[PDB]
C-alpha cells in the first residue's frame, strides 16, 4: 500500500503463450500482481488508453542458452525506459525492480515456450495503459499494466545476413524536437503505418525517417541508425545521432555504443548525420557499412537508399559486413550464455 | 476501401436495467456520465459487420490489439443540443463526419459511408433523448471512435476495426450566459505537432503528450496551453480549441485572423463556421495566415489588440486574458473591449444550436 506492487504480493492462476500478467492501479496506489492465463481485456469504452492514447509498451527478449538456462538481456534498460515513458505520459511510478521480479515470474510459468533455436527468442511485451473512465483530457488515476510473451522465430530468412530497403521522403516526419519520439508510446506508430506502404510501393520495404531543414537520418523504421565511416577528418569512426529528443534510446543501440567504444580500435560517437555528409562520404568512398539496430533485427544491413526517389547504392554488403557480423557474433555470445555477462538477468 | 455497413441492418437491443440519472440541480462533470446505450460496428477480412445498438457495456478486447500498443485510434466530438420546445438537434455532423474517415485514411482504418454513420447515430440519439438536458447552456456530447483491432503485435494496416459511438451529458460551459476568461501557458520547449505530422487529425495519439504540458501550465498558474510552433513562435492552438485573434493588422485595417490549415492545425467545426460568419456580414478582413509571438507582442505595445479566443465545441468561444511567456505577463485586452465579437459569435451560435434561430447548420434527430 502507499506505494508500487510488489512481486512478493503476486496472485497465481493457471501465437501468444499460456499465460500473462496484470496489475490495476487506482488512486490510493496500486493493486497486488496478477498471473493469470492468456485472456481478453475488459475496458470501459470510455477508458482514456482507447480516446488520448494513454498508453505506452516496452520490447525485450529472454534467450534461452545451452545450459537450458533463460536470461532477460538488459531488462533494466528497458525498466528504465519504461518508467520515463509512463511519467511523460503521466500515468502511475512503479519499482523498476519488482516489474522485473514479477515479469521473471511470469517467464518461470510458461519456460516451456522459450524457443532454442538458433537466432529465435521470447518476446516480452510489458504495456502500461491508461483506464480513466471518462473523456477528460487529464491525469487519469486508474490505470492497468499488462504483459504478454509471444516466440519469436528468426528475423532473416534462413541464417543469412539480408539488405533492407529504404525510402528516405523529407515529407513524412516520426517524431520533432519538443516531441514525445524519445519515449515508446503507442501514439509514435500508428502514423507510420501509412508510410510504410507508401514506401513499400515505391520498392522499399522501410523507411528512412528524416528530421529537420538539413535532413538529418534519425531511425530505420522501428530502429536506431548506425554508420560506419571514415568521416571527413579523416579518422574511422562509428557515428549514430545522439539523444536530443527525436531518437528513441534503444537498447541495442546503447550495448552496440559500449561494446565498440570498450574495444578502442576507433572513434565511437553520437552526432546527428545529414543526408548531405552522407552523400558525400559515398562519392568519396568513404562508407564502409550502414545498419539499423533493434531488438527484432539486432544488427540490420541497408543496401540503397530511395532518397528523393534516388537509387544510391550503399556498400554495406561489400565491406565483408565486418562490423555487423562482428556485433552479430559478440551478441550472441553474451546473449545465449556461451559467456557469462554483467548484461544478462537469469530468469 | 470496402464499402459500408448500412443503417438499414441495424437490429437493436434496449437496456434490461438503465443507468441513474443525474437530474436538473445536481452537478454534471464533463464525460464522467454515460446514457444507457452505444453504438458499435465490427470491420474484419469480409467487410464491415452490421451496427445493431446495444446496452452501455465494456470492450472485449485482445491483449495484442493494435489500439492499445500502437495508438491505431481516433475520434470526434460533437454536440447535440434541446430546445425550450423539446427538439433535438446536431451542429454540422456532416463535417465531424468529415473529419471521420479523413482521420481513419490517415492510420490506415476502413473507410464509411458519412451519411450511414450519420443516421446510425441520428437514431442511438434519440433512443436515448430523455438523456438530453434541458437547461441554458447545457447539451449531450457525442463521441465517435474508430479502433483498430489486430491480435498482432506488427506494426501494420489492421485486418480487424471497431467503431463504437458513447453519448454523455453535460453542463454550461459558461454558467448564466456570462462568459470568462483564460490565461495561457506559451512555453517553446513543448510542441504538439509538426509540419508533415498528424496535428491536422483527430487522433489520440496528439492528445496523451499534453496531460504533462497542462500539468505544467497548472503549476505555473496557468487556465490552459498556448501551442507554440517554430523558431518564430507560431500561436497555433488553445489546448484543445483553434485560436482567433481580433486586433487592428500592421497594415492599418481590423481584421479577424486564424492559423491556416498548413498540416499543425486541426480543421475544427466552429473554427469554419466562424470564418463563414464573419465573411457573411462582410464588416472587416478574414484572413488565414500564420500568428507569431512576435506579432502578438508588437500588437499588444501598439494597443491594436481587441480580443483573443480560441473556438471548439466544449466552449463555443472562450476569451483568453493573459499569455504567460518568458517567465513575464501579457495582459490581453479580452474583457475591457466588451467582449463585442466573442458575445456577438457566442449568441448567434446559441440561437443557432437551440433553434431560436433556424439555420441549415442544424440537422434534427
Ligand atoms: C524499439 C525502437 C528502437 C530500438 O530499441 P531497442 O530497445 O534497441 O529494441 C529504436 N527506434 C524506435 C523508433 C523503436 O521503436
Ligand atoms: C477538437 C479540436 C479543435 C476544435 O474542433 P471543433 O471541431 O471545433 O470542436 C481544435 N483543436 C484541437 C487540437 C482539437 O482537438
Amino acid at each position: 500500500a502507499s506505494s508500487s506492487f510488489k512481486a512478493a504480493d503476486l496472485q497465481l492462476e493457471m501465437t501468444f503463450t499460456d499465460h500473462m500478467l496484470m496489475v490495476e492501479w487506482n488512486d490510493k496506489g496500486w493493486g497486488q500482481p496478477r498471473i493469470q492465463p492468456f485472456q481478453n481485456l475488459t475496458l470501459h469504452p470510455a477508458s482514456s488508453s482507447l480516446h488520448y492514447s494513454l498508453q505506452l509498451f516496452e520490447g525485450m527478449k529472454a534467450f534461452k542458452g545451452k545450459d537450458q538456462q533463460v536470461r532477460l538481456f538488459r531488462p533494466w534498460l528497458n525498466m528504465d525506459r519504461m518508467l520515463r515513458s509512463a511519467m511523460r505520459l503521466c500515468l502511475p511510478s512503479f519499482d523498476k525492480l519488482e516489474l522485473l521480479e514479477c515479469i521473471r515470474r511470469l517467464i518461470e510459468v510458461d519456460k516451456d515456450w522459450v524457443p532454442d533455436a538458433a537466432g529465435t527468442s521470447l518476446y516480452v511485451r510489458p504495456v502500461l495503459i491508461g483506464n480513466e473512465p471518462s473523456l477528460g483530457v487529464s491525469q487519469p488515476r486508474r490505470a492497468l499494466l499488462f504483459v504478454i510473451l509471444c516466440p519469436v522465430g528468426a528475423y532473416f530468412p534462413g541464417g543469412s545476413v539480408t539488405p533492407v530497403s529504404l525510402l528516405a521522403d523529407p515529407a513524412f516526419i516520426r517524431a520533432w524536437v519538443g516531441g514525445v519520439g524519445n519515449y515508446k508510446l503507442g501514439g509514435n506508430y500508428g502514423p507510420t503505418v501509412l508510410v510504410q506502404q507508401e514506401a513499400l510501393k515505391r520498392g522499399c520495404e522501410q523507411v528512412l525517417w528524416l528530421y529537420g531543414p538539413d535532413h538529418q537520418l534519425t531511425e530505420v523504421g522501428t530502429m536506431n541508425i548506425f554508420v560506419y565511416w571514415t568521416h571527413e577528418d579523416g579518422v574511422l569512426e562509428l557515428v549514430t545521432p545522439p539523444l536530443n529528443g527525436v531518437i528513441l534510446p534503444g537498447v541495442v543501440r546503447q550495448s552496440l555504443l559500449d561494446m565498440a567504444q570498450t574495444w578502442g580500435e576507433f572513434r565511437v560517437v553520437e552526432r546527428t548525420i545529414t543526408m548531405k555528409q552522407l552523400l558525400r562520404a559515398l562519392e568519396e568512398g568513404r562508407v564502409r557499412e550502414v545498419f539499423g539496430s533493434g531488438t527484432a533485427c539486432q544488427v540490420c544491413p541497408v543496401h540503397r537508399i530511395l532518397y528523393k526517389d534516388r537509387n544510391l547504392h550503399i556498400p554495406t554488403m561489400e565491406n565483408g559486413p565486418e562490423l555487423i557480423l562482428r556485433f552479430q557474433k559478440e551478441l550472441k555470445e553474451i546473449q545465449y550464455g556461451i559467456r557469462a555477462h554483467e548484461w544478462m538477468f537469469p530468469v
